């Protein structure tokens, strides 16, 4: 309807697939040439520099959420103050360090697990086998909802944040009725859920959600949905990203696996520096609610303001040494999990399983890339990640 959330279409500049996997040298010129632009094929302004993403996040009130192309804001992600403060004030203690540190112990077990299903296999695709299934059985439990069949909701998850190929009509409606099918299940399936503990309410966050009011009122069953959809997605797909990432620039650069396997206090630190280098979500959207001068860009009512938080942490304006991966920094203010009111409810848990993942790996001992593999980059273009990456014990 050309209406399209520009988020979904890709930069005429990102053309060749070895650009997709490692677009950052073209977000750096981009940043360097013109740090705000308005990009005429995808009906937007792209923002490049660190200082201008930080405030388009900090001011809601100027920048809105609510970038939804259809005509509801379904969930958190896409509602802006009071009501994102009253339903994200239902689950925000939920998410903190404290209330997910017990689950350390039961993270650990699910990696030691899926590490075992490969230790006598020669090479193994880091994505089916470990960094896809182990945050998805997480956030399944987290809510609530059995997920046994990983690769049916994986699947599924996935299409809900797959974007156009290009800016062409067809493209376009190629991706809407991907995102259609993953809707048609998702929605389908958490309903029945929502049904299911609507008639008996277990010990889960979903029951929760149906016992909480807001106003006086009980959640509509949309805003239900909106929770579980979301925390699926958002719990799942990103931090897939995050340990496969990992993964990839610890077989690229085994100067630092070798480092953090042998100083695996430096695993926390490993975990913030894939967010900032390899971020799984490279840009965020807005709307602006008004009109707003950001230097001499007028930006007007009603348009889309795209954030580059990939060109944000690498911005040398901020970063020391910003393309350079970098395992022992004092200080890593990356905008991988977004600023402000909107600030990635599940940083704490993310951080969590990015740690137990990566130290599972390093102790099983050194891995190394299959060579002659032709990587294939996840069909968005705010994502960055692979849908596969074989390695191998050595
Ligand atoms: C559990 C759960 C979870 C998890 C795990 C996660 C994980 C993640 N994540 Fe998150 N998030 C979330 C849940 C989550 N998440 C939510 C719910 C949200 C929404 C919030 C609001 O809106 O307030 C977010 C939000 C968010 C943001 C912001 C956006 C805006 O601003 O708009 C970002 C950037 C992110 C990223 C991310 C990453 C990178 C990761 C990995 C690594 N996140
Ligand atoms: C935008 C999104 C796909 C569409 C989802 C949205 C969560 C809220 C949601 C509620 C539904 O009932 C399905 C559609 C939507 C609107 C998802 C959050 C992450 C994912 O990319
Ligand atoms: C699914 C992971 C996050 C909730 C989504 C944000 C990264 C926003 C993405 C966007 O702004 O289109």
């Amino acid at each position: 309807r050309e209406n399209r959330y520009a988020n979904l279409i890709p930069m005429q500049e990102i053309k060749s697939v070895e650009q997709q996997l490692y677009p950052f040298d073209i977000y750096n010129s981009l940043r360097q040439e013109a740090p705000i632009r308005y990009d005429e094929s995808r009906n937007c302004w792209d923002v490049f520099d660190y200082e201008t993403v930080k405030y388009i996040l900090k001011n809601p009130s100027l920048f809105s959420s609510k970038r939804a192309m259809e005509e509801r804001q379904e969930s958190i992600l896409m509602m802006d103050p009071p009501k994102h403060t009253k339903l994200r004030n239902l689950v925000n203690k939920a998410f903190t360090p404290r209330a997910i540190q017990h689950l350390e112990g039961h993270i650990e077990e699910i990696a030691d697990y899926l590490l075992d299903e490969v230790s006598s296999k020669e090479k193994f695709d880091i994505v089916e086998d470990f960094a896809g299934p182990l945050p998805i059985i997480v956030i399944a439990e987290l809510l609530g909802v059995p997920i046994q069949d990983r690769a049916l909701f994986k699947k599924y998850s996935d299409d809900l944040v797959s974007g156009a190929e290009n800016n062409s009509d067809e493209a376009f409606a190629k991706m809407m009725q991907k995102r259609n099918e993953g809707v048609i299940f998702l929605q389908g399936y958490f309903k029945e859920i929502i049904a299911e503990r609507q008639q008996n309410k277990q010990e889960d966050l979903i029951s929760l959600l149906l016992e909480a009011e807001i106003d006086g009122e009980h959640l509509t069953e949309e805003e239900v949905l909106g929770f579980c959809i979301l925390l699926l997605v958002a719990g799942n797909e990103t931090t897939t990203n995050l340990i496969t990432n990992g993964v990839r620039y610890m077989t690229e650069d085994v100067d630092v696996q070798n480092e953090v396997r042998r100083d695996i206090s430096l695993v926390p630190n490993l975990v913030e520096e894939t967010l900032r280098y390899y971020p799984p979500i490279q840009a965020i959207g807005r709307i602006a609610a008004e009109d707003v001068e950001l230097g001499e860009c007028k930006i007007k009512r009603g348009q889309q303001v795209i954030s580059w938080a990939a060109s944000a942490n690498r911005d040398s304006a901020k970063f020391e040494w910003p393309d350079t991966f970098v395992v022992h920094r004092k200080t890593n203010p990356h905008v991988s999990f977004g600023f402000g009111i909107h600030f990635c409810l599940g940083a704490p848990l993310a951080r969590m399983e990015g740690k137990i993942a990566f130290t599972k790996l390093l102790e099983k001992g050194g891995f190394s890339k299959v060579q002659n593999q032709s990587l294939k980059p996840i069909d968005s273009p705010f994502v960055f990640g692979v849908k596969k990456y074989e390695i191998a014990f050595n």
